[PDB]
This record gives structure tokens, C-alpha cells and sequence, in this order.
RNA sequence: GGGCCAUCAAGGACGAUGGUCC
RNA sequence: GGGCCAUCAAGGACGAUGGUCC
């Protein structure tokens, strides 16, 4: 697993197309941005496991 | 652009081979990593686009 | 306007809300 | 043990180091 240190303000790239940003913090809790495009999903490890489940989101 | 928030011990997922977590924080910087296959690449924002620039790793 | 804390957010938005202090 | 600040890390490791305060 590879890991990397930043500050509030940089970001981080994936691939060729996936790009993700730490826009800050606050005590034990993070506020995080991610720069995919919609053909490709993007979920908290809470949802996407059971969206693999094998189903979709929700009307 | 998708945000969401995180919290100190806690996961994000991307695609159906990228998962992201957050190992914990540091004042105004962050621990975070990144668990993707070697199959794709993985950098900071620093550095990825002075490899795209024409180049690879220098080893 | 800012510091601190908590919750929601199948959301694609540099996401939202509540509590506390100045 | 913890708060704050700084640096290295083309690194695939839940990475490393220094300053400051309690």
C-alpha cells in the first residue's frame, strides 16, 4: 500500500483520468475531494460495499 | 468534482481496483494512502506532473 | 469572520447541518 | 502520551525526520 503526507490546499493523482484533493481538516474528522469521471465509481467504504453487493443506488 | 468527508481509521473507493484510506492527521498535514494496483500509477500532484511532462522515474 | 467539537451526506457540490467559544 | 509548526520521501511502507509547547 503506498502513502503519502500532504498539507490542506495539495493533492494526489491516480491513473491517467482520477486526481484527489485535501481541501482541510477538522479534529478527527477530514473534508477530501476526488477528481474522477462519472464512468468510473466513486463511494465511502461504507456504500460501496453494498452497492458491490450486487445492486444500485436508491431512486 | 465529488467531496466527501472522512474520518481518522476510515476508507474511499474508486473504480472496481482503487481504494483510498485515511491513516490520520497531523495539525495542518495528513497521512493518507492509496491501494491501487502497480498496474496503474500512483503519485503526489508535485511531482506526477513533471512525469507526464515527457518522461519516466529516474530509475 | 475565525478557533474547537459532533452528525448527516449511494453525494459527482471545493456537499450540508447542529453544538460550543471569541 | 498529546497539541502546534517545518522538511524529506517519482514513495507502492498503514513511510521517515527536525523544531516548539504541555
Amino acid at each position: 500500500m503506498l502513502i503519502l503526507t500532504r498539507k490542506v490546499g495539495e493533492s494526489i493523482n491516480i491513473g491517467d483520468d482520477i486526481t484527489i484533493t485535501i481541501l482541510g481538516v477538522s479534529g478527527q474528522q477530514v473534508r477530501i475531494g476526488i477528481n474522477a469521471p462519472k464512468d468510473v465509481a466513486v463511494h465511502r467504504e461504507e456504500i460501496y460495499q453494498r452497492i458491490q453487493a450486487g445492486l444500485t443506488a436508491p431512486d
